[PDB]
């Protein structure tokens, strides 16, 4: 239907917005300390601690996919990965800190992502 091909073409523009939010976050990350999944060969315990894994290169798979159907679940993504890793790593740890740090500036990129897709509908 011309109603199916609208509906995706709007998917099609979120995930192009999605994409770009997903590079502005990932740019507050220069240390790339979220960029791939924690090593189940170098963490064997992990999954005992965190039961939903997340990275940045694991939401640009779903991203790409198409597989984000609003802000509300990519934000949701992007949170667990710093839940996670404010819970398996301390305080005083460089990992801590830096999702402290994610947060704080990602916020400010996803204020104005929401305001972008209520905007454009």
């Amino acid at each position: 239907s011309m109603e199916q091909v609208a509906m995706e073409l709007r998917l099609t523009e979120l995930t192009r917005l999605l994409r770009s939010v997903l590079d502005q976050l990932q740019d507050k990350d220069p240390a790339r300390i979220f960029a791939q999944p924690v090593s189940l060969k170098e963490v064997p315990d992990y999954l005992d601690h965190i039961k939903h894994p997340m990275d940045f290169a694991t939401m640009r798979k779903r991203l790409e996919a198409q597989g984000y159907k609003n802000l509300h679940e990519f934000e949701e993504d992007f949170d667990l990965i710093i839940d996670n890793c404010m819970k398996y790593n301390a305080r005083d740890t460089v990992f801590y800190r830096a999702a402290v740090r994610l947060r704080d500036q990602g916020g400010v990129v996803l204020r104005q992502a929401r305001r972008e897709v209520d905007s454009i509908g």
